[PDB]
């Protein structure tokens, strides 16, 4: 029994994360093999990155300087080849998240981890994290069995307090660019894939009191989930939520009934799950994980 | 700026996991050194859940009756002891993942991070609190005993507790490392319930600073209180009695913003009255108490917004 946003064990990672310092900026790098992956916004940035030479940039790992041996730019991540190969690199992959998918966020300063978190990548692209200055270079990741596949890299703060970055190629997330300019987060809406998910996890842990003998059309649902800021249903979502549906004994558009009488209702001084508000930061393959016992 | 319920990382902690297996039982236990701690509940039956005699148990066995798996490689038991509701088996090998650590235990409103694990795998790493009334919210599912509780305060593991066995409701009951439960808790199959469960008051106190520090004041009031009117009010409410040392303790947060503990006291009990108006603070819709006045000061920023 029990609900916890739950992050991944942070161990593989901790053992990559190093300190990089470029004249008077300091942040985070990714140290793969002899490789060192960190924000470019460290040093046009061509001809800022022409100008620097490999001993201008400082690489510690713990108490080592690692020596710089070259440095080449890929999109918005600057590539320091270093003289030593990490020997504590796991198994790993780069890939590129979608918004509504979660992750664990291992929040660093100096290259000294300091926190892990979950979260997610919000449908405007942004996350709403929690990193302060020298945050930059941190990472997001997921762990399948023994591979570690990094999907996020912190490069800066919206004025809002929430957080922009990129893949692990350099490529943002959402339509920001790295530099000081005018740049807002679009408005937000609920990921509601998620929130049904996290109403099947309720159900699961034996909280039933928001179902009802209703069903609904996919479209109905969709018209009443567009009044709410809601994302749209698919029905990709449906067949998703398939497992927990069986699971469970509640079908997806029947527990879409139910969001929908939450939606104009209110909960009216109850909770779910101790939560007063819908949770989306859950998928519906971390209610699966975390109600069945998944190690790495 | 930003304000997430944060765990430690787990790396010192994962280096430290194995698998202990007596009979039928297999659960989790912790390396450090030459010795695995885990519940002396890996020597019973469910039957022996009942009515356990520990020490009639374990005079039974021998040290190749317990197996350790470290990864995969079979450690060797050359003894055991047990110590209160802890069971130390000494094996033939040093951890040389072993960090540096202490043994620390804690008292109800303290937070710490757990590393949920299943045969000697972590799974997980999440952030709890320890109730007024001794027991955790957490989630643990069958196979989780074992799991421990930790702070990491500059390179030190500080070890705070040892996951032994779910009660009814669902929450969740342990010792600390040297086998002392927290709560009056016994590792036996007996009727026993958590005590009725209360707010952590200076935990709440905290957070609605650390909302001023990332510039929220809109619950903020013109009015102040006494120490006592405030807890006649707040227990009225289900809440922990605020303390002269808790509001000690506060004092650095409110030199930080300028509102004096009693002010901010002042706010809290209006919030009670009134709810919230649809309104959030720190993007939570309840008054949240699992963040201690040290959390916020260690993840909010030292210039408030
Ligand atoms: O009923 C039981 C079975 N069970 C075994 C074990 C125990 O509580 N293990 C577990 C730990 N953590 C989370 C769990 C989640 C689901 C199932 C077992 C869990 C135990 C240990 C001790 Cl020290 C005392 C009593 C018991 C005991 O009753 N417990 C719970 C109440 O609902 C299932
Ligand atoms: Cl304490």
């Amino acid at each position: 029994s029990g609900f916890r946003k739950m992050a991944f064990p942070s161990g593989k990672v901790e053992g990559c994360m190093v300190q990089v310092t470029c004249g008077t900026t300091t942040l985070n790098g990714l140290w793969l093999d002899d490789v060192v992956y960190c924000p470019r916004h460290v040093i046009n940035y061509e001809d800022l990155l022409i100008r620097k030479s490999n001993h201008n940039f400082l690489v510690q790992a713990g108490n080592v300087q690692l020596r710089v041996i070259g440095h080449s730019m890929q999109n918005c991540v600057l590539k320091l080849k270093v003289d030593t190969a990490n020997p504590k690199t796991p198994k790993y992959k780069f890939v590129r998240i979608q918004p509504g998918q979660t992750f664990s966020v291992l929040a660093c300063y100096n290259g000294s981890p300091s926190g892990v978190y979950q979260c997610a990548m919000r449908p405007n692209f942004t996350i709403k994290g929690s990193f302060l200055n020298g945050s930059c270079g941190s990472v997001g990741f997921n762990i399948d069995y023994d591979c570690v596949s990094f999907c996020y890299m912190h490069h800066m703060e919206l004025p809002t307090g929430v957080h922009a970055g990129t893949d692990l190629e350099g490529n943002f997330y959402g339509p920001f660019v790295d530099r000081q300019t005018a740049q807002a987060a679009g408005t937000d809406t609920t990921i509601t894939v998620n929130v049904l998910a996290w109403l099947y996890a309720a159900v699961i842990n034996g909280d039933r009191w928001f179902l009802n003998r209703f069903t609904t059309t996919l479209n109905d649902f969709n018209l009443v989930a567009m009044k709410y800021n809601y994302e749209p249903l698919t029905q990709d979502h449906v067949d998703i939520l398939g497992p927990l549906s069986a699971q469970t004994g509640i079908a997806v558009l029947d527990m879409c009934a139910s969001l929908k009488e939450l939606l104009q209702n209110g909960m009216n001084g109850r909770t779910i799950l101790g939560s007063a508000l819908l949770e989306d930061e859950f998928t519906p393959f971390d209610v699966v994980r975390q109600c069945s016992g998944v190690t790495f």
